[PDB]
């Protein structure tokens, strides 16, 4: 089947989800409705290797994953989790210049409702993308999830001391 696991974070309960190995989906589920979460099985050891990067992540020792996915979703959201995922920590984009580099000058608004539906959050980083106004987006306190998850990636402080000594 399906299965299904649950760990704690600064920006809430995550719950990861995928068959055996292999991520399918990873959101803040806390106070929202999922309709499929009824079909799947709760296995509190899976994926084991993904929460210890996610832990890592969160202290600031883990820059980049190693994470097998697999997103399923419309054509145009591919390309839209194809460019996100080429985003690197403490950077971000805006909507247009995702728009540009899956090939489809001028759709930036259909990059924001193909960003809404990303099925794997953090790792997929939904969050590195941003429009001109600077103003972010998301319901379910999303928004705040979003800027912790900014701010966490800009307070990294440098890494190895000894470019200084």
């Amino acid at each position: 089947m399906v299965h299904y696991r649950t760990i704690d974070s600064p920006i809430g309960p995550l719950t990861l989800a995928g068959h055996g190995s292999v991520l399918t989906n990873l959101r803040m589920l806390e106070q929202t409705y999922e309709p499929s979460l009824t079909h799947w099985t709760p296995d509190p050891g899976a994926f084991s290797g993904a929460v210890d990067q996610l832990n890592a992540y969160f202290a600031g020792e883990l820059t980049e994953f190693d994470v097998e996915l697999d997103l399923r979703g419309t054509d145009f959201q591919q390309r839209v989790w194809k460019a996100l995922l080429t985003i690197p920590y403490g950077e971000t984009r805006s909507y247009g210049e995702i728009a540009d580099q899956i090939g489809a000058p001028g759709a930036a608004r259909a990059v924001g409702l193909a960003n809404g539906h990303n099925p794997i959050a953090i790792i997929v980083p939904c969050h590195r993308v941003i429009g001109a106004s600077g103003k972010l987006t998301g319901y379910g306190g999303g928004i705040n999830r979003k800027r912790a998850l900014l701010e966490l990636e800009k307070s990294r402080a440098p890494a190895d001391l000894t470019l200084f000594d």
